[PDB]
């Protein structure tokens, strides 16, 4: 299965970016299965603030955030084949922008 935790993130980090901030660990993953990161924040707007090793399943923050322009982000996360085809999935990834 997908083991997604939450992450908060305080606002104001300073460089330099990007940062790992969590990962998400399956462990009982499949040769050379994917992780994807999908939503508001990746790609869809705002677009490219986290991103995800697809091979270690570690997310990055890329900039500093404002907590006053968006408290939380919540992402969904998978498991793909080499095809992008969906294996487990998805599972929340819930960001918290904290004060
Ligand atoms: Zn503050």
């Amino acid at each position: 299965s997908i083991v997604a935790p939450s992450i908060s993130i305080p606002e104001n980090q300073r460089i330099p970016f990007p940062k790992i901030v969590g990962r998400v660990v399956v462990s009982d993953r499949i040769p050379g299965s994917k992780i994807k990161l999908y939503g508001k924040g990746v790609d869809q707007e705002p677009k490219g603030i986290f991103k995800i090793n697809e091979n270690s399943g570690e997310v990055s923050v890329t900039k500093a955030l404002d907590r006053e322009a968006i408290p939380s982000y919540q992402l969904q996360v998978e498991t793909t084949d080499e095809n992008g085809k969906t294996i487990e999935g998805p599972v929340d990834l819930e960001i918290l922008v904290i004060d």
